[PDB]
């Protein structure tokens, strides 16, 4: 049970529902109390903004806010940004990179991960069931009922449910997309010999558990639309999808490969130094000053990225300066 | 004095002249004897094919056959292809590849450069002046009559001379290629964004040495045509087409970006070892069975690539298996 935001509009509820929309406005994804009875006080909500990337016209997600007790926070250029120091109680929320992937936690039990380019998956422990309210559907692990639409009504119009939860009070009412492939032919070729790696037989133990046809077809549709530059980007945001997906399953998988989504984390080892490994299961617990060895947080998985290898000594992590110090002063 | 063939038709002489011209069809840059009296009588000869790569018609090289003596070699789909084993004299090249170039040597004293996509750079020794015809003129360091087509004679028509080397004797006639940028104007924001790099302030260096606004426009030209997929690469070897260019004069100089044309030195480095870090400049002489430590050949230049940084133990590399032996048993 996790929302997947990914691509161009592709979207998975906590309860296992796939939809499609796109749409330049902005939305809310999880609310607290639905508008109602404030049981828990607590007010979360987290909103994002579609901006038109790519000449196809299927908008893709730029900036995303997060609200908190009224402090609020700004992804945007990669860069965290945070508008609002409420000068009562104390930070909430933990702002950590990991792999290429920028995570964000909150004492409540929320947990956001972020590709610092298009995708975003959020999770919700199990204590906010039934109660919660969005486009991500109520966390009641029914797909049935995930289409409640502002009012407690579910309504079999994909449509008129993602419109439903848009904020701007004059914004663009939202319309179905068109056909990427038939858009673009003639990159048809090319995008299936890309995306045709997931069928492959390295991802043949997923295949064997999952049905990746959804995936191959919105990698297909993704590679399609990616036009008007950087077409890498689009292709590796595609197929991280389903690895992360396959990857909360439990089962750890290898599919980077040097001609296709290279990192390059050689280039944060100094010179005379070489402790950036990529490791592809993803790294276990860490231990740095901010979260010594003994401390950690379980609630996330392996995940991607370049990790540094830090040396048996001065394992310790600094953060300020992306190196392996043995603590920090 | 180097041909600079690269990207969708760019040509650079030995004596130092510029032009451009885009043919679907089969040529060849080097001759001996110019079809005359055979002096050195080893007829060297390099020819290529352009396919019609990309949508805008702007054809590029994909396949390079070299004849020498009776041997011919073929290479496509990046890997080396020999046609033609002659029961006489012995093998006078050398296959080797470094960094992400292909080199192969001869003998002669002809050296090749092979960036195994689009790019070839051709140099030729001192005693070979003046009796070279070909698409890269007469080597006599004379940008004036570089243009003999194929008759001793200098025509200032470009196109002319460029198919007065055709080879297929029914073969369709080249033509001035269209602009690129006004093709796809609305690729011309991120093109010149990707080529802005070149006049910034990291290759300032050769900025103040040479002039980059020919290779500038020729990035600018070449992100814009690069529309059928995969544009990285075409970007990736229009910067790089500059970054050799200033290396060979010199003065090393750094360019490389995580975020830009990303290497992934990591993936040759096996489990449990890191023992491969890009070098910037270009490594000096190294060891291994075949070249040993105190043999090395000087022609060559730093270029750029992932190399193997081999441990005190075992620094010798092997080159069948990729990795640091002792010695080659
Ligand atoms: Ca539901
Ligand atoms: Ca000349």
């Amino acid at each position: 049970a996790t929302c997947a935001v990914y691509g161009d509009g592709h979207y998975l509820t906590f309860d296992g529902q796939s939809y499609s929309f796109n749409g330049d406005c902005e939305y809310t994804l999880v609310q607290n109390h639905c508008g109602g009875k404030d049981s828990t006080q607590d007010s979360f909500r987290v909103v994002t903004e579609n901006v038109p990337c790519g000449t196809t016209g299927t908008t893709c997600s730029k900036a995303i806010k997060i609200f908190l007790g009224g402090f609020e926070l700004k992804l945007s250029h990669g860069k965290v940004e945070v508008i609002g120091t409420d000068e009562s109680q104390e930070v909430p929320y933990t702002i950590q990179q990991m792999g290429i992937y920028l995570v964000v936690d909150t004492d409540i039990g929320l947990v956001l991960l972020w590709d610092k380019k298009t995708s975003i998956f959020i999770n919700l422990s199990p204590e906010f069931k039934g109660r919660v309210c969005g486009l991500c559907g109520n966390f009641d692990d029914i797909a049935v009922n995930d289409f409640a639409t502002r009012s407690r009504s579910v309504v079999g119009d994909v449509l008129e449910f993602g419109n439903s939860w848009k904020l701007s009070p004059s914004c663009p009412d939202a319309l179905a997309p068109k056909d990427p492939c038939t858009a673009n032919p003639f990159r048809k070729s090319w995008a299936q010999k890309q995306c045709s790696i997931l069928h492959g037989p390295t991802f043949a133990a997923c295949h064997a558990h999952v049905e990746p046809a959804r995936y191959y077809e919105a990698c297909v549709n993704d590679a399609c639309a990616c036009d008007s530059g950087g077409d890498c980007e689009c292709f590796c945001t595609a197929v991280a999808a389903y690895a992360q997906a396959c990857h909360e399953v439990g089962l750890c998988v290898s599919w980077r490969t040097p001609s296709i989504c290279p990192l390059f984390c050689d280039y944060y080892n100094p010179e005379g130094q070489c402790e950036w490994h990529y490791q592809p299961c993803g790294v276990p617990c860490l231990r740095t000053c901010r979260n010594p060895r003994g401390d950690c947080l379980r609630d996330v998985w392996g995940l991607e990225g370049c990790y540094p290898k830090c040396p048996p000594e001065a394992p310790i992590f600094d953060e300020d300066k992306m190196q392996c110090v043995a603590t920090c002063p």
